[PDB]
C-alpha cells in the first residue's frame, strides 16, 4: 500500500478504514496523526508498505522526505532519511525518492526507509550520474509555449490575447505586474490550464504564497497539475522553505531533460518573506526592507533559462503595484530589467468590467524573433503599429469586438489584413 | 439551582439569597466568592448541583471550565475537570459541557464533575465523532447574510448603506478599516442587531479586546447574542486568553455544521497584545513589532471560512488607522491583503457629522457574484458607477438622501432605474 494513496483519500475515510482496523478514537486529531496511526497499525501487521516523495536536506544530514500534497508541511508522516544512504545514493534537496519505508524503532517517531527503488522518477545509477543544474549552460527561448487552447472555449479570449500580446515560451523569465483586483489569480488559471491542455509532456508546478485558503482549495481543484500552497497564517520561514523546495525540485526535474513550469502568485509576497526572516545586515534601504533580504528571492527568479543540453525551466511570477505599501514598489523596480517577459495589467480596464484587462501597448516580449516565424511575427507588428494610438481601454474593447467574430487566431489575422 | 442562572442574577439577589440561607458577610467581596460561597451552603444541604460552561486545556491536562457570563475570568466559580475525564470523553479546549457539578473534598477547592450529560449541545458519544475545522476544506461563501433590517426604522438606514458598499455572506473575512471616532462602535451595533433580527437560527458573539467598561456595559445590554469582553485594566495576557477560548468555542461550535458569527474590536488591539505577550525571536520589524509576533492573530483571523461540509465562520474584525502610533499602520500593512471583504470609514465624512461615515469608493468585496443575483448585481453596478466621480463626502449625502427618500433596497433600485 502506498502513503500517497493514504493522503489522496479525504478525511472521512479515517472512520471507514481506521476504525475497521482497531483504533479507537481518530475521529478528533490532525490529519497527518491519523494517517500515522493508520499506517503503523499496518505496519504492525507485516506486509510490505511504499512510500514516495520530495527530499529535504538539514543542516546536519538530518534528512527528511516531505509530500507534495501536503504542501511540504512538517508532519509526522514524513519520512526520516539518515545521512548514510544520502552519501551512498548521493542524493540532495529537491530529489524525489520512493521506495520501501521502515517502522520506527525504540527512541525514534519518524518511519525511516529501507531501500530506494525509484529517484526522480529513474533508476538510482542513472539519477547518480547526472550533471548540476548550475552547470548547463543557459540560452534564448527557442521552443514556443502557444496558450491557444483551440477548443472554442468561452473563456479562451484570454489566452488569446495573451497570445497576441506577448509570447511564451520555453525558458522565459515572466513578469505579471498588476494592480490589486485586477484578474492575476484567474489569468493564473487560464495559463495553467492552456499548459495542461495543449503541452502535456511538460511539469507544470503552481506556487501560491500567503493566499486565502478559498483560493488555494480553487486552485487545487481546477488545475490538473499539482499545486502547493502557504496560507498567510503560516509564518514567513514556511513560506522560504516551500519556496525552496518548489525550486529545488524543479532543479531536479529540469536536470533530466524534463521541461518545468512554475506560476509564482507572487514574488513581492516572497521577497517580504524573505525580508522579514533574513538576519539584519546593517544596510536598509528605503522602505524597512534589508539590501540582501532581496538576493535570496532574485535567485528563485533567476532560475529560469533555457538549458543547452536539454530541458527548460519557465517561470512566470507575479508582481503587485501601487497597493498602498511603499515596499511593493520598492521591490518593483529591484525587478523590472531582470525579466525577459513582461505583461502590465491595469486598473482602470478592470474598472470598465472589460476582461482580460491587459496593458497592450506597455507589455512585450524581448528577443521574440527567436520564438516565432516571419509571417506572423509580421502580422503581430502589423497589429501593434495599428492599435499604439489608441489607449489601454479602448484596445481592449477594439481587441475584444474582433476577436469575438473570430474563431483562431489565424482567422482574426486573415480578417484584420482583409480590411 | 444552576450555576449559570444564579449567574445572571444580580448581586443584590445574590446577596438576599445568602442572607435567607444563614449565611453571614457575603457583602463586601467579588460577584465569584459570592457565588463560592452560596454553592458551598447549597452542597453542604446535600441537594444535587449541575452547571455548565466552556472547557480549557492547561499545559499538563490540568483542565478548567470557565463561563461566557464572567467573561471567561479565572476565579473560584471555575470547575475542575481531571485528565481522566478528557481522556475518556475526548475533549478538547473550546467544547461546552454541561452536567453534573462535585463539591470539593479536603485538599482541593475546586469544583469536579460528576458526569456529563451534554457536549457541545448534543450528546457526548455523537460529539467524539467529529471532524477537525483543520481538516475542512474551505471555500468561498455562497449564503448571502443580508443586512437589511426591513422594520423601516432610521438606524437600518446604515444598514442599508452596508448592503450597497459591501455584501457580507457566510464565511466573510472583512476588515473595517476606520480612525478614531468614525462611529465603529455603533456600526458593529447595528451589525450584531441585523444579524440577530434577519438570522436568528446562526450563532452571534462579540469579542471587545482592551475596551472602556462604559463600552463593555453598552454592548451587553443590547446585543441578544452573547458577548466577551475584556478591558484595558486587565494585562494583555487575558486578552490573548480571552480571543483564544473565542477562536476555540467557535470552531467546535461551526465543527457541528453550525454558523458561526465573531465580531471583533479591534484587531489592532488583539495584534499590540500578542506582539507584548509573545516572547522575542530576535528579529524586529518597524513599529517595534516582534516577527513571528503577528503569525498568531493572523490564524485567528485566518478561521474565517466557509466549510463545504457543513456551517461556516465569518469574523468581521475592525481595525484602526491614523491613530498617531507607526505600530497600527505597521499592522494595518501586514492585514492588507489578507481579508476578502473591506470597509473603509474616513473621519472626513465624521466632521461634517454624517453617518455612517463610509468610504464607498474604497470599501468593497471580493468576487459577489457567488453571494447575490446578477440583475440586482448589475444595479449595483451602475449605482457604483453613477457614484464614482463625485467625492466621497457628496457620494454619501446623495446615497442618504436618496435612501431616505424611498423604503426599501429594492424601492431605492427602482427608483434610480426609472429616473
Ligand atoms: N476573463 C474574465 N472573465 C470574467 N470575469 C473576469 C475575468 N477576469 C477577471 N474577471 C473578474 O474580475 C475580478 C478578478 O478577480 P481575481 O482574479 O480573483 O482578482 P485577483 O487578480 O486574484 O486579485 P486579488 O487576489 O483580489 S488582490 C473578478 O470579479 C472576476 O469576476
Ligand atoms: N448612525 C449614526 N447615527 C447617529 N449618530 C451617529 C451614527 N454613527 C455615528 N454617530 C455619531 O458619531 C459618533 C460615533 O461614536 P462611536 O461609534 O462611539 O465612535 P467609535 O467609532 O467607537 O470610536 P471610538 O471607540 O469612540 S475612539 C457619536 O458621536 C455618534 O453620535
Ligand atoms: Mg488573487
Ligand atoms: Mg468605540
Amino acid at each position: 500500500m502506498n502513503l500517497t494513496e493514504l493522503k489522496n483519500t479525504p478525511v472521512s475515510e479515517l472512520i471507514t478504514l481506521g476504525e475497521n482496523m482497531g483504533l479507537e478514537n481518530l475521529a478528533r486529531m490532525r490529519k497527518q496523526d491519523i494517517i500515522f496511526a493508520i499506517l503503523k497499525q499496518h505496519a504492525k501487521s507485516g506486509e510490505d508498505i511504499f512510500g514516495d516523495g520530495v527530499l529535504e536536506i538539514l543542516q546536519d544530514g538530518f534528512g527528511f522526505l516531505r509530500s507534495a500534497d501536503s504542501s511540504y508541511l512538517a508532519g509526522p508522516d514524513d519520512i526520516y532519511v539518515s545521512p548514510s544512504q544520502i552519501r551512498r545514493f548521493n542524493l540532495r534537496t529537491g530529489d524525489t525518492i520512493s521506495g520501501k519505508i521502515r517502522p520506527p524503532k525504540e527512541g525514534e517517531r519518524y518511519f525511516a526507509l529501507l531501500k530506494v527503488n525509484e529517484v526522480n522518477f529513474d533508476k538510482p545509477e542513472n539519477a547518480r550520474n547526472k550533471i548540476l543544474f548550475e552547470n548547463l549552460t543557459p540560452l534564448h527561448a527557442n521552443s514556443r509555449l502557444r496558450m491557444e487552447r483551440g477548443n472554442g472555449s468561452t473563456e479562451d479570449l484570454t489566452a488569446r490575447v495573451l497570445d497576441l500580446a506577448s509570447l511564451i515560451g520555453r525558458g522565459q523569465r515572466g513578469l505579471i505586474v498588476a494592480p490589486p483586483k485586477a484578474g492575476k489569480t484567474m489569468l493564473l488559471q487560464n495559463i495553467a490550464q492552456s499548459i495542461a491542455y495543449n503541452h502535456p509532456d511538460c511539469v507544470l508546478m503552481v506556487l501560491l504564497i500567503d493566499e486565502r485558503p478559498e483560493e488555494v482549495t480553487e486552485m487545487q481543484r481546477l488545475v490538473k497539475g499539482e499545486v502547493v500552497a502557504s496560507t498567510f497564517d503560516e509564518p514567513a520561514s514556511r513560506h522560504v522553505q516551500v519556496a525552496e523546495m518548489v525550486i529545488e525540485k524543479a532543479k531536479r526535474l529540469v536536470e533530466h531533460k524534463k521541461d518545468v513550469i512554475i506560476l509564482l502568485d507572487s514574488i513581492t509576497r516572497l521577497a517580504r518573506a524573505y525580508n522579514t526572516v533574513v538576519p539584519a545586515s546593517g544596510k536598509v534601504l528605503t522602505g524597512g526592507v534589508d539590501a540582501n533580504a532581496l538576493h535570496r528571492p532574485k535567485r528563485f527568479f533567476g532560475a529560469a533559462r533555457n538549458v543547452e543540453e536539454g530541458g527548460s525551466l519557465t517561470i512566470i511570477a507575479t508582481a503587485l503595484i501601487d497597493t498602498g505599501s511603499k515596499m511593493d514598489e520598492v521591490i518593483y523596480e529591484e525587478f523590472k530589467g531582470t525579466g525577459n517577459m513582461e505583461l502590465h495589467l491595469s486598473r482602470k480596464i478592470a474598472e470598465k468590467r472589460v476582461f482580460p484587462a491587459i496593458d497592450y501597448n506597455r507589455s512585450g516580449t524581448r528577443k521574440e524573433e527567436l520564438l516565432t516565424t516571419q509571417e506572423e511575427l509580421q502580422k503581430m507588428w502589423i497589429l501593434r503599429k495599428i492599435i499604439h494610438p489608441m489607449g489601454e481601454i479602448d484596445a481592449m474593447e477594439f481587441l475584444i469586438n474582433k476577436l469575438a467574430m473570430t474563431k483562431t487566431n489565424d482567422d482574426f489575422f486573415e480578417m484584420m489584413k482583409r480590411s
